[PDB]
């Protein structure tokens, strides 16, 4: 049975205006910024931003793949979809 989501966690994630996107649950780095209560810092895979969002937009990859894991015409999306199978425990810094 599933648990919270946690750091290392791999999702698609859903913005306003854009596909789900591939992503990961990032770790908060010593000295950085908190995210908002109940908020997540999303990294995105391929365009490289972060951004926080709530479990309401967070798709479990394994789960969601079929479904949303096929080439998208939108910028970072293909190379996303390389990095979250390929190397998605990476730094991209």
């Amino acid at each position: 049975m599933p648990h919270a989501f946690k750091p290392g966690d791999l999702v698609f994630a859903k913005m306003k205006g854009y596909p789900h996107w591939p992503a990961r649950i990032d770790d908060i780095a010593d000295g950085a910024v908190k995210p908002p209560p109940n908020k997540y810092p999303i990294f995105f895979f391929g365009t490289h931003e972060t951004a926080f969002l709530g479990p309401k937009d967070l798709f479990p990859y394994d789960k969601s793949k079929d479904k949303y894991g096929k080439p998208n015409k939108r910028k970072g999306f293909n190379e996303g979809l390389w990095e979250i199978q390929n190397n998605p425990h990476a730094s991209y810094s």
